[PDB]
Formats: C-alpha cells, sequence, structure tokens
C-alpha cells in the first residue's frame, strides 16, 4: 500500500476563505453562513501590537471600516463583535458554497488540515499535530493570518484552529472558533514562551503499527514490558506518559497486527535507548508522533 | 515562518472525480469536458492481468458495458476508446466543475499533488516527487487505481499523472494523460522492476537553502569546490549528476541567501561523507529531495 501524510480535501474549504482588511492590515476570513470570522489583530496596526487594548481599538471601527472580498465580489458589513479573540464579522449574504460544519476544540497530540492563505487567496494544505504545548510547527508567511484548520468527517467540516501569531521561537500559535487561544498565549507581540515540547507517545505506537503492516518490522523486539516501566523511560526522553485510555485506543491496530500493545511499548524502549542505528522505518531516520490511531486505520 | 511538505489546494480537482465499473471492477475516473479518462484495466478481472489482450477485451465491451457515476447521478456513454493504456470514455454531458487544464508529461525529479480516491470519492492529499527511476513512492489501497496527480498554476490544471499499479516491490507506477507510462513498465501483472532510485540532487541543495532562509545553518561549512570534483562524490552515493541546467535553476535562492552554489555543493559533500550525525536539518534527521527549486520559491 505505502504510508504518506496526507491530509483531507480541501475543496469544502476553499469555498468558504476571504479577504478581510482595515487600515493597512489584509488577513485571511471564514465565510460561513452571514458571519465572517477572523483574528481580532487586523484592527491592529504594527505599532498597536506592542501592547494593544483591542475594546479601545474596535470602538474606534463601524461596520463600515471592514472590506470583506470574496473573490472579486464584495460583501456588506451589517454588524460586527469581538468573542474572545476572533471578530465576528455579521454580513448581507449567506455563503452559499457554506459546508455542513462545527466548531470543535481539539485536545493536544489530535491532528489537523491546514489550508495556508494570502489574501483570502488558498495556496498550500498540509497535516499537522497539536504539540503537547499548544504549539504547532507550521508554514505561515505574513498574510496567512486567518488561515485555517479542519478535520473533514462523511461531508461534516470540523473547524478546529485559527492562525494568529508566529512566537519568537519561528512556532506558532492560534485559537478555536471560539476565539480561545490554545496554550496560554496571548495576541500581542511579547516574549512568549512555550513549555517544553514532548513527543506524542500514543501516535508513535500508531506509526509503529502502520509501519508493521507495511511490511517494515526489523524493530520488533523478543521483550515486553510493563507500562508503569514503560514510562519510566518516556519520562528520560520526553515523550508523553501513556494511560489505559492510550492502550485501549490502540486496540483495533493490536488486533489486525497480531501484536499486544505492552510488546510495542517495549520495542519502542529499545528504540528509545539504543536509537535506529542508522536505518530507517517507513523511510524515516527519526520517530513520527504526527499520525494518530484514527489516522492510520483511515490510512490502512 | 517554517517548513512543511505542501499539496496544491485540491477543489479544483474534486469535481472531475467519478467512478468508473465494468464488471465487478471499480476504479476512479477523471471527467473533463465531456470525456472520462482511466486506466484500460478497468475492463479486466484479476484472471485477465497475467497476461491481458487489451483489443481483445475491449472488442467485448460496448459503450453501454462502462458505468460512469458522479456523486448520485449517472452519465450515459455515447462513445469508447483506447489511447495507449487510458480509456477514453465520451459521454453526453460537459463536467460543469471543469476547471482550466492542461495535459503535461512531466520529468524525473519534478513534484505533484496527489488526489487518492476510492469510488469516485476523493479521500487524501499529499504532495510527492517522480522518481529518478519513474516509480513514486504513494499511499494506494485496491480501488485507487485512476487517481490522479496534478499542479496547479493561477487557476490552470496541469495534469500529470494516473495510477495505474503497485510493483511487487510495493511502489507505484502509472501514466501521463495520454496514457503513456511513465518508465518501462506495462499494465499487467507480471515481476517487473525498477532501475536503482538515485536522489535528485537539485531538489537537496534546494532544500538546504530553504533551510538556511529558516536559520538552520549548522551544515554551512568553509570548503568550496568543483562541479566536477562534485560529481565523483554524487556517483558513489547514488546522488543525481549535477549539471550547468541545475547551477542556473538554484540562482534565484543563491541571490537570496548570499551562497553561492557550489559552496552549498561543499556542504552537501560533507554531509554524505561524514553523516548528519543525530542532528537534524528543517526536523529531518535524512537529507530530503522531494523540493523542487520552483517549490522552495514558492513556499519562500
Amino acid at each position: 500500500s505505502g504510508f504518506r501524510k496526507m491530509a483531507f480535501p480541501s475543496g469544502k474549504v476553499e469555498g468558504c476563505m476571504v479577504q478581510v482588511t482595515c487600515g493597512t492590515t489584509t488577513l485571511n476570513g471564514l465565510w460561513l453562513d452571514d458571519v465572517v470570522y477572523c483574528p481580532r489583530h487586523v484592527i491592529c496596526t504594527s505599532e498597536d501590537m506592542l501592547n494593544p487594548n483591542y475594546e479601545d481599538l474596535l470602538i474606534r471601527k463601524s461596520n463600515h471600516n471592514f472590506l470583506v472580498q470574496a473573490g472579486n465580489v464584495q460583501l456588506r458589513v451589517i454588524g460586527h463583535s469581538m468573542q474572545n479573540c476572533v471578530l465576528k464579522l455579521k454580513v448581507d449574504t449567506a455563503n452559499p458554497k457554506t459546508p455542513k460544519y462545527k466548531f470543535v476544540r481539539i485536545q493536544p497530540g489530535q491532528t489537523f488540515s491546514v489550508l495556508a492563505c494570502y489574501n483570502g487567496s488558498p495556496s498550500g494544505v498540509y497535516q499537522c499535530a497539536m504539540r503537547p504545548n499548544f504549539t504547532i510547527k507550521g508554514s505561515f508567511l505574513n498574510g496567512s493570518c486567518g488561515s485555517v484548520g479542519f478535520n473533514i468527517d462523511y461531508d461534516c467540516v470540523s473547524f478546529c484552529y485559527m492562525h494568529h501569531m508566529e512566537l519568537p521561537t519561528g512556532v506558532h500559535a492560534g485559537t478555536d472558533l471560539e476565539g480561545n487561544f490554545y496554550g496560554p498565549f496571548v495576541d500581542r507581540q511579547t516574549a512568549q514562551a512555550a513549555g517544553t515540547d514532548t513527543t506524542i507517545t500514543v501516535n508513535v505506537l500508531a506509526w509503529l503499527y502502520a509501519a508493521v503492516i507495511n511490511g517494515d518490522r526489523w524493530f520488533l523486539n523478543r521483550f515486553t514490558t510493563t507500562l508503569n516501566d514503560f514510562n519510566l523511560v518516556a519520562m528520560k526522553y520526553n515523550y508523553e506518559p501513556l494511560t489505559q485510555d492510550h492502550v485501549d485506543i490502540l486496540g483495533p491496530l493490536s488486533a489486525q497486527t497480531g501484536i499486544a500493545v505492552l510488546d510495542m511499548c517495549a520495542s519502542l524502549k529499545e528504540l528509545l535507548q539504543n536509537g535506529m542505528n542508522g536505518r530507517t522505518i517507513l523511510g524515516s531516520a527519526l520517530l513520527e508522533d504526527e499520525f494518530t490511531p484514527f489516522d492510520v486505520v483511515r490510512q490502512c
């Protein structure tokens, strides 16, 4: 079969991307029904971003200060509000290309597709993970702010992420579509720090199962181990602690491959303690943590 | 900014994917204007695939033997022909969602986006490279045959690849949209072999430039070298030989980073001769050859 990092098809979301301008500042928005969602920092200059009072900046703006452009065609703004760190611009027109959608706050370790945009135009799509420290490792130039992350199930799009900023360290922070940040981040240009980025253990195990399925299994060993003792090793290598929840989520992959979860944990232990020794697994010389168990099943 | 493997937005191509059935056999097709393009092996059983005479199999089939389904809606087949290894089914209806398009035969080392499908339904999109031996390393289950590869420029889609088969070794072969195979492959279930898979040198250099731009440059050395002497080292590590064409293509990246192409070739030489020594470049522990110079510019 083979094994690739794979985004959801982006066409349903392409139809919702718009440009929003307010002063010089232009960025991407999401047009769903008769509402445009965008980062509230569209109302800031570069000067304001050091110490913005978002109340007082927004109080200067009326409905006509916002220029929403959908391809060639401008929308009329008949209502604005701020919910947390998102701006909700009410427009005259319902989007004809609105898919079935929900807004979801995802958990760290979950994956999603990102459509990266510039002036309301999609340019690229990729699959990523929400890191344990609530950052993402993305591609976001200037003009990409308000680029969005999603999952697709049936023909329901679940919107989980809006891009707001690059932190001084070059990693990325953003909100849900209710405008709450993931992590402790704020929409201001100060020195903000993420915690230690750990590896998502359950995703690693999932990927090892994907490897076995595809015929890569040099890493399978004789040993087994315990949950308890696995976690001591996990602590030392900055792996997330594995729980019984995690074990249960791997059960289908366990069933398909004939390998018990603790036997796979023992394989991993030895890769942590000895390294990969120059060899590769599914064409990679590192342990990949950016596929959930669900993603491996979907693909397999 | 950051740096990801990034597919083109797939929405323009989603609108062209259909199911084609002929006997039991079902696979994906591409509906452009009033023509459906699909792999000619849709007319084969599993038995036929050992030694198919495609003339004689097709001669048994009339127009009504082909069941083209577009979502819920069936098309009427008013003409069939075989061009090389593709079947061209003429239909009654022009596709309303036909984008501006061309068919292009790409060269080895060029990249494209793939939309992987099942029964005329897109499920996933990823970026890949045509390898020097004309194979691709893909994700293709049963039912994915006639999944398509493309590039997008402006709003022109350039269709360059149709998936036909998995070779015994688990790599993938397919055609252009004129039905000529890339490589020496045939659409039959025999033991077929690809040549030695070499690394695409110019793509590696492009990626090193991407690394420099993003602030990863531990690998930059004091040395320089010659084209001639670089290639001797390239030969030993199964890298493609670098030409003056290649040097010229890197000139914009050279201009932006302030590093001459031969100085970068010298960096690479030392990574080949010494390895990466456990360190990473743009989060990778191997040298990536799946971004062209154009891709790095597009993204940067």
